[PDB]
């Protein structure tokens, strides 16, 4: 049982206040000093990684508890979570990891790339998501997986994107350093 | 004409709830502003915490401003006494009064509810928890979210970070507002 790190994993176009509540209430139930927040590298045109990783960057600054990391940016290519936690390992090796994934994410466990070795690597933590079943049902054939419920916000990032892109308000489902980030770089218009 | 929408709660604390609400709202009604208003004075904290509480959540926002009406005014706060002071203080202008569901149903009990109709027209806007059931019903997007969880979050030291403004954090822990 050594210290835990809360891994979290995402495109973050824009990161919002859904991801950020749901890491705050994992590193809360689970005594987590720190979350580590992984934008992932490069139909639907994703935003520039460098804008990606700076508005997760922003919107992270301000909670003592939360980091960013380029490790998934910097590696180059497709993005998997294996390489990733492979990654986080070696630059903490005496840490024990704590992969946070939201109901929809984790029900798509099974087509991950090598899955199996997931479980090797971290522990991972599903939270509720609303529009989402949270379960662990479809792997019960496989402490590896926890279930978490926290605060219900109905926020996407598609929903977040479709609004700036309307000229409507993004103001409260995302910090305002990335309402500000959006608005100056004009990502999403 | 301004047409202004006119947010009244107790804002103990304040939440993005209560923010999201009256940024919608204000886009969908093309509000030019909206206005809090805290009222005055079950141990509900001090009236000058929970307005420089919603001042310090309202302020980055271009269209949000707070007003003390309720809070000089003394006694018991009525919505009635608070829309004939804004019909006072802003003459020309259009007054939107801004209520979630779980509010709504109780107005028929407010101090002379009739009244309310002839100084403004209501918004109701949609709350997780509650069914939405002169007036006028928005959607918003649903946090679920209230004053209350807060506060007890806050007094057993579990995070409120992201459910209420970075400010809001801030002045509640200098404060020691519900510890
Ligand atoms: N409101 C909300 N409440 C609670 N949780 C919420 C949420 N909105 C999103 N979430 C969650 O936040 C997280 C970030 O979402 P989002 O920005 O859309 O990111 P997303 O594209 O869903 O990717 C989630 C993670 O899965 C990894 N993944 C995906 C596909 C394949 C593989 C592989 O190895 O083959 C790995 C990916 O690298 C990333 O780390 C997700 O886990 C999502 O479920
Ligand atoms: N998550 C959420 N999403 C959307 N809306 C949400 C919400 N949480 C609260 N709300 C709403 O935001 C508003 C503020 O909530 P909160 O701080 O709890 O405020 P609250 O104490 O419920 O009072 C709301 C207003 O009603 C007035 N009132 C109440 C009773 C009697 C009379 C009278 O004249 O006799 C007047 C009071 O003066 C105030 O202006 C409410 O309308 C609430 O429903």
């Amino acid at each position: 049982e050594r210290r835990r790190l809360g891994v979290m994993g995402g495109t973050f176009d824009p990161i919002h206040n859904g991801h950020l509540v749901a890491a705050s209430e994992v590193a809360d139930r689970f005594a987590l000093d720190e979350v580590i927040f992984v934008p992932t590298g490069q139909g639907r045109k994703v935003s520039p990684a460098e804008h990606r990783y700076l508005m997760t960057v922003i919107a992270t600054a301000s909670n003592p508890r939360f980091t960013v990391s380029r490790a998934d940016i910097d590696r180059g290519g497709a993005t998997y979570t294996v390489d990733t936690l492979t990654d986080l390992r070696t630059a903490h090796p005496d840490a024990d990891l704590y992969f946070i994934t939201g109901a929809d994410a984790l029900a798509s466990i099974l087509s991950w790339e090598n899955w199996e070795q997931l479980f090797t690597l971290a522990k991972f933590i599903g939270v509720s998501r609303p529009g989402y079943e949270l379960s662990s049902d479809h792997i019960a054939h496989a402490d590896g997986l926890s279930l978490v419920e926290v605060p219900a916000l109905a926020i996407s990032s598609t929903d977040c994107r479709i609004r700036a892109g309307q000229a409507r308000p993004i103001w409260y489902l995302v910090p305002d350093g990335v309402v500000q980030y959006v608005a100056k770089h004009r990502l999403y218009s």
